[PDB]
């Protein structure tokens, strides 16, 4: 009586990996409507909350409604996982727009910055506080260029911890305010998060900033920031003077989010402003950078489970396989595949049966045998993982190209320093396994060599 999940929606495709978890395009499979599910797992997030405080927040966020905040449909559980169902969104992140634009000016700011306080008084009126408020938890609702923010993961903090996974951390000491490092905090953390925001977009820099996470803790704790760069010199008063307010150290004295949109700035430059050439190119270098860390961090990680899926799913299959001459049939390899979902949840992907029996026939129909007869599943389980690991090993080679915006081929030692910091790769850890794959002094890598270096730094 209890209604499941995969009863009412199939899967259409992965759209990446989230905070708490998976989202999977899914669609309503009567009504045919296409929806964002994240799926969380009940083994890898601890929650903060009982059941009963979850199930009330999920009811109030069902029925909550504003253009800036993403719509909330569903809301299922069982044995493993919350599914969190909402409306897609096609515009991708705010900053991933915001790089491929000619001019920006604190007009264009201003507009983005109004849309996010908007959404964000709405939330604090109804005491839903964010905690994490970052530029990948904003996503513009369509490709169009007028298209409004929608704020994801209102919700999530409250009721579930944070991760302790630099995977999962990647980005986050940015937007941190001080008071959630110590424990007491309340809506104004979400005031300060924008304000690192908006200090983002203006100058293209983070203003507290460092060699690694725990550097950048430091500053944002100590609360010191300057204005005294270049670009600074091309931006109004007024907007200095919100970001002030905005990233002020003791909360009760910082602006709410709703006297924020009353803010000069905000009311002026929302209704002859020259483009912000400098920070197009900070942001540009600041988003390409944060990208390939994440895929290099991603890249390291699906190599982990892959090793660990390519045993697993051989001792399944050896296990059925009872008169031991290497045969199963594709309804043995389902059933074998079935399993090592059974105790496993890195394939949010395969919500049910009829996920895997597909994605059993996908790689069949490679390896080229016949799926009506008897099968080989030391061939099966070969090409089954690789269909993840060049799935990964490509999405790594898109960032490295992404990143360098030269096409020069090669990143050098002190981008790789930098890469390597933002994804807390120890120094002298990953200058040891430069050495061992750079032996010329060249003081760079191209692709080839940065994916060795990955593989070293993930015991390989
Ligand atoms: C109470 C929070 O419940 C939800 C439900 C669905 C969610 C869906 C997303 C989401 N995530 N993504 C993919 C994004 C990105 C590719 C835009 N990242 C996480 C891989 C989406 N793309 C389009 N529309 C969406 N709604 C999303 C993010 C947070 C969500 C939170």
């Amino acid at each position: 009586s209890t209604a499941i999940f995969s009863d009412r929606y199939k899967g259409q495709r992965v759209l990446g990996k989230g905070s708490f978890g998976e989202v999977i395009l899914c669609k309503d499979k009567i009504t045919g409507q296409e929806c964002a599910v994240k799926v969380i797992s009940k083994r890898q997030v601890k929650q903060k909350t009982d059941k009963e405080s979850l199930l009330r927040e999920v009811q109030l966020l069902k029925q909550l409604d504003h253009p800036n905040i993403m719509k909330l449909y569903e809301f299922f559980e069982d044995k493993g996982y919350f599914y969190l169902v909402g409306e897609v969104y096609t515009g991708g992140e705010l900053f991933d727009e915001i790089i491929s634009r000619k001019r920006f000016s604190e007009v264009d700011a201003a507009r983005i910055i109004r849309q996010v306080l908007s959404g964000i008084t709405y939330m604090h009126k109804n005491k839903i506080v964010h905690r994490d408020l970052k530029p990948e938890n904003l996503l513009l609702e369509s490709k169009s260029k007028d298209a409004n923010i929608r704020i994801i993961d209102f919700g999530l903090s409250t009721h579930f911890e944070a991760s302790k996974k630099m995977k999962d951390k990647i980005g986050t000491a940015y937007y941190i305010a001080p008071e959630v490092l110590h424990g007491t905090y309340d809506e104004k953390c979400d005031v300060w998060s924008t304000g690192v925001i908006l200090y983002i977009l203006l100058s293209g820099c983070p203003p507290f900033n460092g060699a690694n996470e725990y550097d950048i803790l430091k500053k944002v704790e100590k609360g010191k920031y300057t204005f005294e760069l270049p670009q600074w010199k091309k931006v109004s008063e007024s907007a200095k003077d919100l970001i002030r307010k905005m990233l002020t150290y003791v909360p009760s004295m910082r602006i709410s989010a709703r006297d924020a949109l009353d803010h000069e700035w905000i009311q002026t430059y929302t209704k002859d402003v020259p483009s912000l050439d400098n920070a197009i190119l900070n942001i540009r270098q600041f988003q390409g950078t944060q990208k390939l860390a994440q895929a290099a961090l991603l890249y390291m990680g699906s190599k982990l489970t892959s090793q660990d899926e390519t045993k697993e799913l051989t001792a399944i299959f050896h296990k059925m396989d009872k008169n031991g001459d290497g045969q199963l049939d594709r309804a043995e390899l389902i059933e074998g595949y079935k399993e090592l979902m059974r105790m496993k949840g890195q394939d949010a992907s395969m919500l049910d049966a009829s996920a895997v029996e597909h994605e059993v026939d996908q790689v069949l129909d490679a390896v080229d045998f016949d799926k009506n007869g008897y099968i080989e599943y030391s061939e099966f389980v070969t090409v089954a993982m690789d269909r993840k690991t060049l799935l990964s090993r490509e999405r790594l080679e898109r960032a490295f190209r992404m990143f360098d915006s030269d096409n020069s081929g090669k990143i050098s030692s002190t981008e790789l320093a930098t890469i390597f910091g933002v994804s807390d790769v120890d120094s002298e850890t990953w200058k040891s396994v430069l050495s061992e794959v750079d032996k010329n002094n060249d003081g760079e890598v191209d692709f080839d060599e940065f994916q060795q270096m990955l593989l070293k730094l993930c015991g390989n």
